[PDB]
């Protein structure tokens, strides 16, 4: 069973090859056009702006290949303060990593992020200092860093981040500072209660401000209704219904099928016993981790999708325009040495210079096309 997030991975490893090989190719092509331009027995085969705009891609290509390696997923709880958000990110990452109570107390957001050590820590905002975790009820707008080991987690180590947010009913400026990139929204609401207004509201804020968000909804604490099965029906009947219509009538994020599969019926609490055990159960406990451990697939196959194309979209369509000029240019250098050697060109040594010209810029030109093809395999097998 390979996890939906592995495509996020590869992606990850397929367009930041792509971008070491191409600032390799823009320095390599901008010693030659610079080269060209700057021999005085050369004249306007290749021009001072032809250099500038090699040399501007070449200054640039750098901070995208970086930036691309630091990119992950990153998967955003919200709800009422004891709704268990805590409870479904430690469920998630099958360990007690948020304490007890700290929703209770934190008025910060918590991010959960993977580290290649072996000892959990956490980071504030004002320092590199690696601080006991031990210590986040005192350091819980504002935003912790938790770090818990990759080897424990194979979310963490797929590069997704998790983010609980202080509680919605005791606190919006949060979509600036820690929403913008987050690729999924979860709502875990008490199934005990009813979906609110409050809450209905912030997700109103998000979807006025980003192009149809990933949102789901937890109704967790479903096993206050174990050995109620009547009960649990018409309760959840009723759940279903008005999340149905939040999702799909009021902020149409989704139609009514896809509905179905951003809507669950979860105890958090009972999904971390049972993993915190696996490293006399309720009636409907087997029939409940299997609806966690569906949205969990759901949910990676949503976020794993959802994020190639945000991540990655852009700065794939920015190296294929980069390539396009690249290739006028050795079109240009081509054309202008061809042209010079037929219409001017006198002494065979400055003909066989020029035709050396022609050669390496269509060595170039051709070396652009295979970086070309391999963005488009990238954009067919990432970017539907
Ligand atoms: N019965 C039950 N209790 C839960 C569940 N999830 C969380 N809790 C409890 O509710 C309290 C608050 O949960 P927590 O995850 O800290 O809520 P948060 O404030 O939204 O982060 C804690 O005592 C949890 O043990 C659940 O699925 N079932």
């Amino acid at each position: 069973p390979v996890s939906p997030l592995k495509h996020f991975v590869l992606a990850k490893k397929a367009i930041t090859a792509i971008f070491d090989q191409l600032l390799e190719f823009v320095t390599e092509g901008s010693h030659f056009v610079e080269a060209t331009y700057k021999n005085p027995e050369l004249d306007r085969i290749a021009t001072e702006d032809d250099l500038v705009e090699m040399q501007g891609y070449k200054d640039k290509l750098s901070i995208i290949g970086e930036v691309l390696s630091r990119r992950h997923m990153k998967v955003a709880f919200f709800g009422r303060t004891s709704s268990g958000k805590s409870s479904v990110i430690n469920a998630m990452l099958w360990d007690k990593v948020l304490p007890s109570g700290i929703g209770h107390i934190t008025n910060c957001f918590l991010s959960v992020e993977g580290t290649d050590g072996d000892k959990a820590y956490l980071m504030t905002e004002g320092s590199d200092e690696k601080k006991s975790v031990k210590t986040v009820n005192q350091l819980a707008g504002c935003l912790v860093r938790v770090f818990w080991p990759k080897a424990k987690c194979a979310l963490l180590r797929d590069d997704l981040v998790l983010v609980d947010s202080p509680g919605t009913d005791v606190t919006d400026s949060w979509i600036d500072k820690f929403c913008l990139d987050a690729d999924v929204f979860v709502l875990v609401a008490n199934s005990e209660s009813t979906l609110m207004n409050t809450e209905k509201h912030f997700f109103h804020k998000v979807n006025e401000r980003l192009s149809k968000p990933n949102i789901f909804i937890l109704n967790n604490r479903w096993d206050a209704s174990a050995s109620e099965p009547e009960y649990m029906e018409d309760v959840r009947r009723q759940h279903m219904e008005r999340c149905l219509h939040f999702l799909v009538e009021e902020l149409k994020v989704v139609n009514a099928l896809e509905a179905q599969n951003r809507i669950f019926f979860v105890s958090a609490k009972e999904v971390l016993s049972a993993r915190k055990q696996k490293a006399a159960l309720a009636e409907g406990f087997h029939a409940r981790l299997q609806e966690f451990q569906n949205f969990e697939q759901i949910f990676e196959e949503c976020i794993s999708q959802s994020a190639v194309k945000t991540k990655f979209e852009q700065h794939t369509i920015r190296a294929k325009q980069i390539l396009a000029t690249v290739k006028n240019i050795m079109d240009s250098v081509n054309l202008a040495a061809e042209d010079k050697r037929h219409y001017s060109a006198r002494l065979p040594k400055e003909i066989d210079q020029l035709e050396k010209i022609q050669n390496n810029s269509k060595l170039l030109r051709n070396k652009a096309v295979q970086l070309e093809n391999e963005l488009e395999n990238f954009t067919k097998q990432f970017l539907p």
